[PDB]
């Protein structure tokens, strides 16, 4: 049921297989329901993760303006204890960054053992918007996509279970969220207009985007999430991760006391 | 019980007797959480002007025991406001590396960038506080380490970094109560070592140290304590403490460069 959103290993797929609205048949109010109560399980998993030590879980979050990244990390990356989560938002890389190879900054933000690191936006930026504006070419495009896959299978081996999530969103949703930053005076801050020639590429973006899910592996899957419902969209995520963690089965340390006799003065 | 109550005036002389560990200001349980609820909404509108406006930052430091709650501050109250403008470093054990370096090498790393909040969760002052208690420092090196920990508060300070220090203050009992039931939950027997429990039976000496760190508070950089006992009262006064440092601060939206009511998304 999840695993319809998961794009399957070796064949490629297009952005419209997957609606982007669905609610799997249940109500808002059965849904953020469900999410809540799967926030608990979310919280008592990650403290397993992090009272282990021996693993770690890495979510990246690629998607285009207004899909919902920040929204999907405050609700449901929120159900974690924030003491055991590393966020990094990859913003335009710096000069130094630059004078990098592009995985240079993105292997820095790994999460270390007994943490979730969460990334907003990622390695995928640099074969996404530098593809659409022609800053890169298919060669190179075809080289950055294998160093990811080399990078997520070093991660794995290190036991990072990597679950990479793309927000699907119509250009109508998209639409009318960036209208309603225009609209409420505490949003336009957020609003760029050099930002909509995106908009007049939103199918090369489709393109670079079915591009970049061809490193959907088994060890590293890629989901497709209907994001243009945000309670689904954070129903869907929380199951993907809630998921992840259980078959990672982090389990409490032995300890070196026995509880039973210890006094406390 | 008012807020400014818990304020530590500047000063020379700090006892930590002055205040309860238990106050609940007349609220039942009930009546604290709807408050701090509302204060939620209020700390992330707040928040996103922080950092819209990209001048300013807001550092929480929270220095306390085990099991007086910093942990369930930062998910209640630093919870109200958006990740994406939250900073959030535990400071442990020094590595080799840090050790190699001044005392403040690891720290100053990790203040927070204009438009950012930065929550400490244990601090600078722990290099006055277990140092001293277990004799790794002497008192000369306390007072040294104490002046240039103001040094640094007045360069954050004058950098716009906004600086709230939040001693969270419970009794020796309710500590008690919240280790045995550490030691009662399958669960948490992780996070409980017998070994600090010596840190109980130095429970006046780290008041001491405690009380000397709390004489950094300026009228630019207060410490506050905190009555921790009830974790409902905790989250409820500490949401207050950090909405009055924003409201004071006042980020303001900022200027745009093109008019909204003319833009033609297409
Ligand atoms: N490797 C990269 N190369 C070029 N641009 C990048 C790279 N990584 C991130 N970026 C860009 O940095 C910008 C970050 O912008 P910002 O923080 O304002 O959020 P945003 O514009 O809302 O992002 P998004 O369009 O993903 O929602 C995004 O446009 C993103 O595409
Ligand atoms: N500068 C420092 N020098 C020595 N020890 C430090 C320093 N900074 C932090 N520590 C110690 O690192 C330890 C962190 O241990 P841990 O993450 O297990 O949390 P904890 O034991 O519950 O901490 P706490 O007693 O503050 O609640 C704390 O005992 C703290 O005192
Ligand atoms: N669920 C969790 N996820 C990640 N890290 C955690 C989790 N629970 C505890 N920790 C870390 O383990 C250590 C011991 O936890 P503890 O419950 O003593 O929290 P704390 O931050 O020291 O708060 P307190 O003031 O209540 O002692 C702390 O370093 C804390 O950050
Ligand atoms: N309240 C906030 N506090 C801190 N940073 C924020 C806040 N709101 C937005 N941002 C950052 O500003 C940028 C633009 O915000 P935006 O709402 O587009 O978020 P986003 O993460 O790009 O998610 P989306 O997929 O919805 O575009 C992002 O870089 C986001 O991290
Ligand atoms: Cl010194
Ligand atoms: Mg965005
Ligand atoms: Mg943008
Ligand atoms: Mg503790
Ligand atoms: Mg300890």
């Amino acid at each position: 049921d999840i695993d319809n959103y998961r794009v399957k290993p070796g064949k490629r797929v297009k952005l419209s297989d997957w609606a982007t609205n669905d609610d799997a048949g249940l109500s808002k109010e059965e849904g953020q329901a469900q999410t809540a109560k799967l926030a608990g399980e979310l919280a008592e998993w990650q403290e397993r993760l992090y009272a282990e030590g021996k693993q770690s879980l890495l979510l990246i979050l690629q998607a285009r303006d207004a899909a919902g990244k920040d929204g999907a990390v405050k609700k449901v990356i929120g159900a974690f204890n924030p003491a055991g989560v590393q966020i990094t938002s990859f913003k335009q890389p710096s000069a130094e960054e630059l004078s990098h190879d592009f995985l240079w900054r993105i292997h820095q933000k790994a999460p270390a053992k007994g943490y979730v690191g969460v990334f907003n936006r990622s390695q995928y930026e640099d074969v996404l918007v530098t593809r659409v504006y022609d800053m890169i070419d298919d060669k190179t495009a075809k080289r950055r996509l294998e160093h990811i896959r080399h990078f997520e299978e070093l991660l794995t081996d290190n036991a990072t279970r990597i679950v990479k999530v793309y927000l699907h969103i119509s250009p109508e949703e998209q639409k009318e969220r960036l209208q309603a930053r225009l609209d409420n005076p505490g949003k336009h801050w957020k609003f760029n207009p050099g930002d909509l020639k995106d908009r007049s590429n939103w199918d090369k973006f489709n393109d670079v985007y079915e591009d970049a899910l061809t490193t959907s592996t088994d060890d590293a899957p890629w989901y497709v999430v209907p994001a243009d419902r945000k309670w689904y969209r954070d129903l869907v995520l929380s199951h993907i991760l809630l998921g992840a963690l259980k078959d990672m089965n982090p389990q409490f340390p032995a300890i070196d006391y026995d509880p039973s006799k210890v006094v406390i003065h």
